């Protein structure tokens, strides 16, 4: 039986919501015993990702990621790091600890390739500084980058609303204004906390916005992805 | 930093909801880095608990519990098995694998001691057959037992509604009728899926029912319990 390992806690609110998504998207038919097997390491003590870039302390963060990948390699068959910015550490991690890894950047890339329309990357300044989507996606030409000022506003939404567990729909107007400003109807969840927004839109039946949301995709396609 | 280990997946819907409860009850003040560190083994492939009792296959179930306690003993500082019925396996498990264990039966017992009023045990036939609450609680005299017929109705609620992720408030009328039938205003979540009901009551501000709910208690008192 295949086990998904989740290096989580970045942040904890979205980590818990992702685990919930896994079972919401894979309801069992007859017995509970059919349902996805998942190991979650929800460690919010993980250093601030953008903080680790803005200060000099990338080594500290990379070690955190490496030690926990060592654990999860022994326990799980596939691994996901529940944080986009955190993927910046991967070039420094030995290749053996990334054999089972499913990249959120690549999941986003595959989805955007099918959608094939310009889409607004909603992400932290850290994710933008490290150019994770621009350097990782075959569909980089379809990715619209936020300006520096709008990146800082996304930061506020992430830290003041989403990470603190407040209603994700409270930022919907700010998001719709951004989409209108950048002339698109789609966003990429370039920050995992936008899984929370994506769920809230789906719950309300708001189909006007296309969300390229890697965590929703992983949950939805668990059967096929997790081998 | 103290880590809670959760042997979960019994069932998965309540396991995910419990992890969510942990962060809902412990909102951070300044930084995310303050928040609870938790390892969840959500393995729904765990054999049916009552099924393992009704068939002859307790050994199979005990081994499942033992192998995963071996893992979590190395990783966590405190351990919780997210299933009341599953506690029946503990007498067969070596004493070294239970040093870090926090019993849901004991958490319920401590709470009932403070409340000090008769309370209806909502639990599976398996939990009743094994007499986990009657044999484990100092406050056993305050525990009202469901009749055999009403135990089977609780079974239906658990399997048809709660485990399948349907709205826990859909069984509220049946629960209120039971409380009235047994002449009390309190229940014990003798089955972990009643954490889902407890959350739903709290969300709606229904204060007329007292829920002795071990998972809510563990989430709420994480700081003090998890050492």
């Amino acid at each position: 039986l295949p086990i998904l390992g989740v290096l989580g806690g970045m942040g904890p609110v979205v980590t818990a919501e992702f685990l919930k998504s896994i079972y919401e998207y894979n309801p069992f038919i007859d017995k509970e015993q059919e349902s996805p097997n998942v190991i979650v390491f929800s460690f919010p003590s993980a250093p601030d990702r953008t903080g680790s870039i803005d200060s000099g302390k990338e080594r500290e963060f990379i070690d955190f990621i490496q030690v926990n990948l060592e654990h999860l390699n022994k326990l799980a068959d596939c691994i996901v790091i529940g944080c986009c910015t955190a993927h910046y550490a991967l070039p420094q991690i030995p290749e053996n600890l990334k054999d089972k890894l499913i990249s959120l950047i690549k999941i986003a890339d595959q989805e955007l390739q099918e959608y094939n329309e310009p889409t607004l990357l909603l992400a932290s300044t850290g994710t933008y500084q490290k150019k994770l989507f621009q350097e990782g996606c075959t569909t980089a030409d379809l990715i619209i980058s936020l300006s520096e000022s709008d990146q800082k506003l996304i930061h506020e939404m992430i830290y003041k609303v989403l990470k603190r567990g407040h209603d994700p729909l409270s930022i919907l107007r700010d998001i719709e204004a951004l989409l209108e400003k950048y002339n698109t109807r789609s966003y990429i969840s370039g920050c995992t906390e936008f899984h929370l927004l994506t769920k809230s839109l789906k719950l309300k039946g708001i189909d006007s916005i296309k969300a390229i949301d890697p965590l929703s995709t992983i949950a939805q396609n668990f059967s096929q992805l997790i081998i």
